[PDB]
């Protein structure tokens, strides 16, 4: 029903989208801005990016940028790079487009999507919903990571990744990684998730193999196999073998493979995963 409200908002696309545009709009109405895509000529569907208000506060610093607190509920990046309006006017439809992927699939509340406003091609930011965090306990928050690993396994299994979580069985970025009240989401996502496109090289390929199981690196990090000492296994051993002897594949593509690594002990799976795939054979 808000659809056709949301396009008598006020159109700020001209500050994050090339103009004139066919398929996307961004609005702000009763404080909250949408992205609207097109078809047809004809308003089809939205999704929220954050909550308006229409010498800051320092939220956090990383390698390529600053954070800031703009309001209560908005965060701001500076990043370090230099690039022209077209640059982040790209990455911005590509994260329309991601978040939309994200709504249809019942997962954007567990990632910090957000847009680069561009207005000003010399004062270019990032705006993006800020989050809270809270503690972390393994044991008694151990559902919120659960979730959020099945939520990014969806986004693997649909040739999405993020750029900087698990890059490969040996890196994690943990600091990604918030908890908040009801679940953890992940951020650092200002250049919008990785994709594969179609290049052939050793680097990109190996990328995409480590792309679509990086959820299962995040979740064996966390909660990694144990043995009857109560000892950690190295799930990295088997599986970089696998990778070494079966080339151009990821573990995700072949159930099978999970399933037979999980019942010797060598992986951990989520719980809800385990039992699916269990269900599976007892069907
Ligand atoms: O009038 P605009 O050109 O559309 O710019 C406004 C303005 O931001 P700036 O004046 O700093 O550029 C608002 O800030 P206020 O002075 O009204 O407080 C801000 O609203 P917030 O207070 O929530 O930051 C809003 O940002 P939003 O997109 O969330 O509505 C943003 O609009 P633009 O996105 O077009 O820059
Ligand atoms: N949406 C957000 N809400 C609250 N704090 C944030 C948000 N995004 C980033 N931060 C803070 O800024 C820090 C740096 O973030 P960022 O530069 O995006 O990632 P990285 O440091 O991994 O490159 C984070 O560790 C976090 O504390
Ligand atoms: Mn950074």
């Amino acid at each position: 029903p808000k659809i056709n409200k949301i396009v008598n908002g006020t159109d700020l696309t001209p500050h994050y989208l090339s103009e004139p545009n066919k398929e996307f709009k961004i609005y702000r109405y009763n404080n909250e801005v949408y992205a609207v895509r097109f078809e047809n000529d004809e308003p089809m569907d939205y999704v929220l990016m954050w909550k308006s208000h229409k010498d800051y506060k320092e939220l956090g610093k990383g390698e390529q940028g600053t954070v800031y607190e703009k309001t209560e509920d908005k965060a701001m990046k500076v990043s370090r790079g230099r690039h022209p309006r077209e640059f982040y006017e790209e990455i911005n439809l590509h994260i329309i487009e991601q978040q939309f992927f994200l709504k249809y699939h019942g997962i954007q509340e567990h990632f910090v999507l957000g847009l680069w406003n561009i207005k000003n091609e010399e004062n270019v930011y990032f705006y993006m919903p800020k989050i809270n965090a809270i503690p972390i306990n393994k044991k008694i928050d151990q559902p919120k990571i659960e979730e959020f690993v099945l939520a990014l396994k969806e986004l693997n299994d649909a040739g999405y990744w993020h750029p900087d979580l698990a890059n490969n069985p040996y890196h994690i970025s943990p600091q990604n990684l918030i908890a908040t009240e009801e679940m953890v989401k992940t951020i650092d996502l200002d250049g919008g998730f990785r994709y594969d496109k179609g290049r052939v090289d050793e680097l990109s390929r190996k990328s995409l193999v480590y792309g679509k199981d990086q959820w299962l690196y995040v979740y064996n990090f966390i909660y990694p196999p144990t043995d009857e000492e109560d000892h950690r296994i190295d799930w990295r051993v088997p599986i970089e073998k696998w990778y070494e002897n079966n080339r151009d594949e990821s573990l995700s593509d072949n159930p099978h493979t999970l399933l037979r690594f999980y019942h010797e002990g060598l992986i951990s799976l989520p719980k809800k995963l385990a039992h699916d795939l269990h269900e599976t054979i007892l069907e």
